[PDB]
């Protein structure tokens, strides 16, 4: 699924987004903007032969089991499939256990880089929220 901008916004504040260790809603859709143009079946191959999936990319060195990370922990318990769904659920509770190891949003390279910073409430105007 191809989320409107306004579209996914509401549903990542259903969800208990909105401020999570400290993060505005703003944060969270430029976040996913920008990791996958808010497409939910979005995914990624790294260099280390770990993947990344879905609207904010979650990968499978720690996080979620995909048969294929020799070493690999799976502190989600979860499989990585369950990331691309039409229904945002495990991305979200996953986020949060990630957020909270010691580095706060850092964990995303690309929040770092293009959305740290910035007016990221212009990502949210104009919403019925
Ligand atoms: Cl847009
Ligand atoms: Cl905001
Ligand atoms: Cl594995
Ligand atoms: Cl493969
Ligand atoms: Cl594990
Ligand atoms: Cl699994
Ligand atoms: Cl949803
Ligand atoms: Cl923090
Ligand atoms: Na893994």
């Amino acid at each position: 699924k191809v989320f409107g901008r306004c579209e996914l916004a509401a549903a990542m504040k259903r969800h208990g987004l909105d401020n999570y260790r400290g993060y505005s809603l703003g944060n969270w859709v430029c976040a996913a903007k920008f990791e996958s143009n808010f497409n939910t079946q979005a995914t990624n191959r790294n260099t280390d032969g770990s993947t990344d999936y879905g609207i904010l990319q979650i990968n499978s060195r720690w996080w979620c089991n995909d048969g294929r990370t020799p070493g690999s922990r799976n502190l989600c318990n979860i499989p990585c499939s369950a990331l691309l769904s039409s229904d945002i659920t495990a991305s979200v509770n996953c986020a949060k256990k990630i957020v909270s190891d010691g580095n706060g949003m850092n964990a995303w390279v690309a929040w770092r880089n293009r959305c740290k910073g910035t007016d990221v409430q212009a990502w949210i105007r104009g919403c019925r929220l």
